[PDB]
């Protein structure tokens, strides 16, 4: 039967119940033990207050905002009689406040996302800059710095940010193994940025082709995506970014870097979900990906930079979002970006409308010996249907990299503000892997130069394929 | 009862018997009068020699090569009694050396585009600027300027290419008649270019929203579209095309243009479809297009050029297509750009195969007092199925072309080489109407600039909303 990890000994408050909190339920309550009654979701829709009464859950219909959140969550999450864990899987909260709010009042907490309050992105005073994920990730970072140690709050740990973050480690173990390089693996985060340079890895695509098809035709005027419209649509909108690697030669003129932080990010001065980037998924071959902004395009460069005694970054990878998501999608962004405009109304596939399909979600590593590898997790429609409830296969990707986290946090409650690269990531793994299906390592000879130049010139780098200027399509 | 228009009385021969091939005969068995056994089929493909088999029909495996056709061709053309019909719809053939060949032999002539001989675009020889086709129109201009007159031969007398020529006027008297421009219906293509000057015609996209959607969804590694998927993707990877209008201000560093002949184009050094143009349609309201190039693009600003006695273009419209194609095609471009190369595998799109739809297809007109006018058809499918057999609602606006293009030629057989934008446009509509479903005119405000700028920086020309400027997506 299903792994019981560990006990939850006090309130479980889950904020949202859209398509994660569905699918993160199910497994919070096959993996933990908790009197039933201490669980209770927290979400404004009628929609999620349906079928939560459906699945029997306590659900208070209530959206969680800058001027309620205290007066709301302080109470649900010290009602005791030990330790609470607050699930964040909302849009439009503060991922930071409450955070902070759950560590003040000795809760464990988790997140997928670093999301701001409602209002944030539609400020007409809001430079790019204070858009981007970069300037959201350093208000986590600084709150590290204040704080340091205290109860352990995981930022960021979904599929992706999360679970990829896991995959770079065993994609670099698994390099160097295939090369006959033997030994330890690192236990530093110095240590595994080294390992990073020594095998040459120039950079990092986060090579996703989800290929999940509808049992209906597109419609007009409906964004349709496999998880959260309204943050996929989010994003999208925000600046295309990335983790920028010291290989690179050549940034668009409408790149910008950032005064302060830790130095590894750009973004680029127009919307991620309209902006494409050649890479490659083991079932989708070449493809275009949407360079849509991630947390973890710049705390995976962060974390495997290596810096010289005088601090200054001698090696650090290029590190991207490479997003291929459903063909309704694809539509969808199409038609947005074309009109200009948020389409009227919005849906997110249910595993009932999927007629097959997978999420194939991965890292690439590219510019070692062997030129490019993927690894990551093949899990299909069909498998998640058979293994997890109330989800399809994106939505179970990021449902047990939580679920996962959630193992770690409980084993490991004392060590304050984390990202998903300072997990035990073969713990974490070993967690989820029953939930991701296929999980392998494909090496490829394609390069984002394959078949160019072609009928028209092209600026290009040809010494040095996997070059952002290669990438780029322009 | 169907009107007869005329009889035949020599040898039909039809090139090509794919989408369009077999949306015409049907027409043409329709409307002309003639010995059924007179019509000959030649195309290469065991499907095609199936179909006519199927109906009858004499048939040809044979590939019209540059090595064969004049020994294949005559004979054919020239079996009387008195004049036949070279109703040419194929690929990979020369439009130009065939319609000289059927002219020479004193045989009418028709196509839907120009085509080079198989093999002219994989030429790695070839400059972008001979692969473009205001090239291969000047070709067809330099053979009427050898020789004047002679048997009609009717070039690029489709849809688009063709039908949107005789939109483009109706549009202009429309436009006359709302704006309150007094004057006789102009009846020289000088008069013609005057009206448009005179109502202040900036520019004119051929503007198409394509609907029809699939009862299966799109399978990987394979190239859907509603008509020739070969004639497409071939047109798509010439360069992005247009003609340029004299209002314009900007072009992009990649544009070139020509060092000779009519003046009234340029083209961009990339693919046609992979470049997207901001556009409007009645049912899309706000859309990207692709800016994939086509004759008229070039014909049509040609035809409404106004000249001072230098010679000089004082007056040109910009014209170009701004199509966005089905969602199919769409997903199918997008795979094609992002994997580098052809899919493996394509189809078209049979009538028994779509669910519903439309066809909508007009000229887009702006720049005058009313902003802009779309004038064009909204076929439906279920419209052309009701009303004519073996195609779907794009295949029917193009073989209905064509049969108005051959009932005048029938009605004005020693015109010469001529455009669709020679042709009587009262009488190729009046033809044509029966087949167009709904044809209408709308006024809309929306301009290139709505809504912008936005959230980022862009290079807009903010003094006038429909300068290439705006409507080109860098
Ligand atoms: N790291 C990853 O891999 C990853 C993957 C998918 C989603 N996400 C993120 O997870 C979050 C949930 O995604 P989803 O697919 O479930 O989104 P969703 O749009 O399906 O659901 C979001 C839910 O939040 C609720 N909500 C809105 N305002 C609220 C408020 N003020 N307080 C409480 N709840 C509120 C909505 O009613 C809705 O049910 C999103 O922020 C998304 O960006 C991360
Ligand atoms: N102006 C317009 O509106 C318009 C619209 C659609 C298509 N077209 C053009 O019309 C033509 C026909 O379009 P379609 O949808 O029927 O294309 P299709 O791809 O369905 O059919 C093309 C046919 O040509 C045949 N063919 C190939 N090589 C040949 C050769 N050497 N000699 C004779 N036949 C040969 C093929 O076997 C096939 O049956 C294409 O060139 C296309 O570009 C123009
Ligand atoms: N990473 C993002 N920008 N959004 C969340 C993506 C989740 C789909 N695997
Ligand atoms: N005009 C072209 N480039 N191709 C022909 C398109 C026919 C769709 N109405």
């Amino acid at each position: 039967d299903w792994p019981v990890y560990h006990r939850i000994d006090g309130p479980i408050v889950m904020i949202g119940f859209g398509s994660i909190g569905r699918g993160t339920l199910p497994l919070i309550e096959r993996h933990f033990a908790f009197d039933r009654s201490k669980l209770v979701v927290i979400d404004p829709s009628d929609e999620a207050r349906k079928l939560a009464e459906a699945r029997g859950v306590r659900f208070i219909q209530q959206a969680v905002t800058r001027d309620n959140y205290r007066e709301l969550l302080v109470p649900l999450l010290t009602a005791g009689p030990g330790q609470g864990f607050c699930v964040n899987l909302s849009v439009d909260t503060s991922s930071l406040d409450i955070m902070e709010l759950a560590r003040e009042n000795g809760a464990l907490y988790i997140d997928t996302v670093v999301e701001p309050w409602l209002g944030f992105y539609f400020d007409p005073d809001l430079k790019p800059e204070a858009r981007s994920n970069y300037a959201l990730r350093e208000t986590v970072l600084a709150a590290r710095r204040n704080k340091p140690g205290g109860t352990t709050a995981v930022s960021c740990c979904g599929a992706n940010p999360g679970m990829v973050s896991w995959f770079v480690k065993q994609a670099l173990v698994n390099l160097a193994a295939d090369l006959g390089v033997t030994g330890e693996e690192p236990t530093t985060r110095e240590e595994w940025a080294r390992l990073a340079m020594d095998l040459g890895v120039k950079g990092i695509h986060i090579a996703e082709r989800d290929t999940q098809r509808a049992s209906f035709p597109k419609p007009f005027d409906v964004f349709v995506n496999t998880w959260s419209v309204e943050g996929f649509v989010s994003e999208g909108l925000q600046p295309a970014e990335l983790g920028w690697g010291t290989f690179e030669r050549w940034m668009p003129d409408n790149a910008r870097g950032h005064d302060s932080g830790c130095g590894a990010g750009i973004y680029l001065l127009q919307p991620g979900a309209n902006t494409r980037v050649r890479s490659w998924t083991p079932t989708a071959m070449a493809q275009y990906g949407f360079l849509v902004t991630s947390n973890e395009s710049i705390s995976i460069a962060d974390f495997l930079t290596v810096r010289d005694a005088a601090g200054q970054a001698v090696y650090r990878p290029t590190c991207h979002y490479a997003y291929h998501p459903c063909n309704d999608a694809v539509l969808s962004l199409h038609e947005m970006f074309g009109s200009g405009k948020r389409q009227s109304d919005w849906r997110i596939l249910d595993e009932t409308e999927i007629v097959d399909g997978i999420d194939e979600l991965g890292v690439l590593l590219y510019g070692h010996g062997k030129n490019a590898y993927w690894y990551g997790s093949q899990l299909s429609i069909e498998e998640t249907r058979r293994i997890a409830p109330d989800q399809n296969a994106t939505g179970l990707q990021v449902s047990s990299a939580v679920l996962a986290g959630m193992v770690w946090a409980l084993e490991n409650p004392n060590a304050g503000i984390v990202e998903a690269d300072d997990l035990d990531f073969r713990r974490c793994l070993e967690v989820q892997t029953p939930y991701l299906g296929p999980v392998v390592g494909v090496y490829t000879d394609w390069t984002p130069l394959a078949g160019r130049p072609g009928l028209f010139p092209e600026d290009i780098d040809t010494s040095d394929p996997w070059q952002f200027r290669n990438v780029l399509v322009r």
